[PDB]
């Protein structure tokens, strides 16, 4: 009754967790467009959480249901070293979308060409080696440095101290989850200073200091040019001579910014107060409207894109003249729906990260204060409950 209780819920759970793992690798090689650096990334993932579905999940409640592979099972030295490889690259992989998001939204022209399908693979590999060499060498080989796994029922031989348990608890899920929360804080903020800027800038006509605060945001993001943050300075000045410099910066990629000079004169010549916002919003469309800057603009409009920014993008198109700008917006919101999506996906993997780590970690957190403050029963939940992120990750992808 008891065991097979929970024996049921897991055997069914194990062959969601692999199916899933199972049909998204095998549909990058069935569908060629699922291999972009963006969903590489979900590649190495999936490998992971097929590996501790497959070896790690289902012997886990073999152990904890028939007790008889404490202290018998050979193989859990394996089992744990791809259990800590697969967790440790998608705990790296996590990092690693989170600092390749933040330099595409900070950075996001000299991640323009440094981020292709090839460095990908690099990249990709760097981690997975990274998670390699601190356990699979680590979890196998440490018996070696006591032959025989070391005392070891299921269980890994070094995980055995206190300190030792705190450290890894911060430098794999503490630390980096505070870095990811971070760079979560620094994009969610910088997105929100954009989106608010952007909408003070369209529910706000006569707020000469919002578009101060929306050229400050723009700087904030193109700050990589020297063209840019150039144009972004001046234009900030000019409202806040050697104004000839101005078009050089305006005519040092035109393809059709020939109508940004006739609006610069028009906003620049008449000590317009509201037409600058009109400059402003032609500016972000034009700049939307390059091969290079798309992604730069599509993730400062993913956060605040409900309503507001749609009609800004529709009143700079409708400003700058572009002759079928509303394709170009139609476009560039479908650009951004995309970034949507994917920013929903990262923070969906990351709350349940948090929400199936944590309570593990925070029992971690509480065994060197006052160690006997949960029960064993606690501690198993939490620790099931760590792989239950699995299951949920192909499920993260599907919605
Ligand atoms: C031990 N298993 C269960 C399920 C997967 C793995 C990790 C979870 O435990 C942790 O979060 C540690 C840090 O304390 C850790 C160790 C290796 C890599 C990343 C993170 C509990």
């Amino acid at each position: 009754w008891q065991v097979a209780f929970i024996g049921i819920t897991t055997g069914l759970l194990s062959l969601a967790t692999v199916t899933g793992n199972l049909l998204v690798l095998i549909s990058f090689k069935v569908n060629t467009e699922l291999k972009t650096v963006n969903n590489y990334f979900l590649l190495s993932l999936a490998c992971a959480d097929l590996i501790i579905g497959t070896f790690s999940m289902n012997l886990y409640t073999t152990y904890l249901l028939m007790g008889h592979w404490a202290l018998g099972t050979l193989a859990c030295d394996l089992w744990l070293a791809l259990d800590y490889v697969a967790s440790n690259a998608s705990v790296m992989n996590l990092l690693l979308i989170s600092f390749d998001r933040y330099f595409s939204v900070t950075r996001p022209l000299s991640y323009r060409a440094k981020r292709t399908p090839r460095r990908a693979a690099l990249m990709i590999g760097l981690a997975w080696l990274v998670s390699f060499v601190l356990w699979a060498p680590a979890i196998l080989f440490w018996q070696y440095l006591e032959r025989t796994v070391l005392a070891g029922q299921c269980y890994i031989q070094f995980l055995s101290q206190p300190i030792i348990t705190f450290g890894t608890a911060m430098a794999a899920f503490y630390l980096p989850v505070t870095v990811m929360c971070t760079l979560y804080w620094r994009i969610y903020r910088f997105r929100r200073r954009g989106a608010e800027a952007l909408e003070r800038a369209f529910s706000l006509e006569d707020d000469k200091e919002a578009l101060l605060a929306a050229l400050d945001a723009l700087a904030e993001a193109f700050a990589d040019d020297a063209e840019l943050t150039a144009l972004l300075a001046l234009l900030r000045r000019l409202l806040e001579d050697e104004l000839a410099a101005l078009r050089a910066a305006l005519t040092r990629f035109p393809e059709f910014r020939e109508a940004l000079l006739a609006l610069l004169d028009r906003y620049l010549a008449t000590r317009d107060l509201a037409d600058a916002r009109d400059l402003v919003w032609a500016l972000v469309l034009a700049i939307a409207s390059d091969p290079r800057y798309r992604p730069a603009v599509a993730a400062m409009i993913a956060f605040g894109d409900a309503e507001v920014l749609r009609a800004g993008l529709l009143r700079g198109a409708e400003a700058l003249g572009l002759p079928g700008g509303e394709a170009l917006v139609e476009e560039i919101m479908a650009e951004a729906e995309k970034e949507k999506k994917a920013a929903r996906t990262l923070s969906a993997i990351l709350l349940a990260f948090i929400l199936t780590w944590t309570p593990y970690n925070i029992m971690v957190l509480v065994s060197t204060f006052c160690k006997d403050c949960v029960p064993e029963t606690l501690w198993e939940l939490g620790y099931w409950l760590c792989y239950v992120n699995s299951t949920i990750n192909p499920m993260c992808y599907a919605l």
